[PDB]
């Protein structure tokens, strides 16, 4: 017959898909920016203390350092600013996990093409649900910009 059988076994092994750069589809993803670009610890940025903490971001694993530099800034006006250092790491709220997997991977500004911005973020190993956290850094207290 059909319905009644005895082996069960699908074979849909299929391999790497990418997803187009410019076709692809917009996901919803937890992102911690912090006004002092600092990659201190989550202590500093709870999930689920303050709103202006982790913000919504629906960007595309395959997005350039680029898209995610206004992707953040668009849902956060404190990067907005011009000359604005963020750097974009792992880093994971208080869970079951050691707590030593929080590293950076690259850093954008805010009008600045930089070296990671052509970067993508398939490649710091960024997918769906993966918690990044971004150091934002006002021009104010930027020794590295242009300023004194």
């Amino acid at each position: 017959g059909s319905h009644m059988r005895v082996t069960q076994e699908e074979i849909k092994k299929e391999p790497e898909k990418p997803i187009d750069r410019e076709k692809t589809s917009p996901l919803l993803l937890r992102v911690f920016t912090t006004n002092n670009g600092r990659h201190h610890r989550m202590d500093e940025f709870s999930r689920g203390n303050v709103p202006s903490s982790e913000l919504q971001i629906y960007t595309w694993m395959d997005a350039t350092l680029k898209e995610l530099t206004s992707l953040v800034k668009e849902v956060y006006p404190e990067a907005r600013k011009k000359g604005t250092h963020f750097n974009f790491a792992i880093v994971f709220t208080d869970v079951k996990r050691p707590g030593y997997r929080v590293k950076e991977i690259g850093s954008t500004m805010s009008g600045r093409k930089g070296t990671d911005d052509s970067m993508t973020l398939q490649s710091q190993k960024f997918q769906i649900g993966d918690y990044l956290d971004i150091a934002i850094t006002p021009p104010n207290r930027a020794p590295p910009p242009s300023g004194r």
